[PDB]
């Protein structure tokens, strides 16, 4: 399981209408830190691929759906869940911090 590729075109389809949770990462190919950030991402969309998919969006390709979503800086991630944007990360960290960030748990 990888990432998958995503437009303005098929933004309804295959992130909105979505059965499982989608992160979004929205990119550009002359962008340093979206580079940094982009393995990490493909390493969760394997590991938690029956729980999660991961899309990317070129926003230079596809500037309407990085303008809807408010998203100015990249590399910027929207979870989306049932078609709702519902956190946003904002950066190139580490797995184990984008993972923790993402949670909405906290460790005792």
């Amino acid at each position: 399981i990888a990432t998958i590729e995503v437009s303005d075109a098929s933004f309804s389809t295959d992130v909105l209408a979505s059965n499982k949770p989608v992160l979004v990462d929205f990119w550009a190919t002359w962008c340093g830190p979206c580079k940094m950030v982009a393995p990490v991402l493909e390493e969760i969309a394997s590991e938690r691929g029956d729980h999660l998919t991961v899309a990317k969006l070129d926003v230079d390709a596809n500037p309407e759906t990085a303008q809807n979503f408010q998203v100015v800086s990249i590399p910027t991630l929207i979870l989306f869940k049932d078609g709702q944007p519902v956190k946003r990360i904002v950066g190139a960290k580490g797995k184990a911090a984008l993972l923790r960030e993402l949670s909405d748990a906290v460790p005792n």
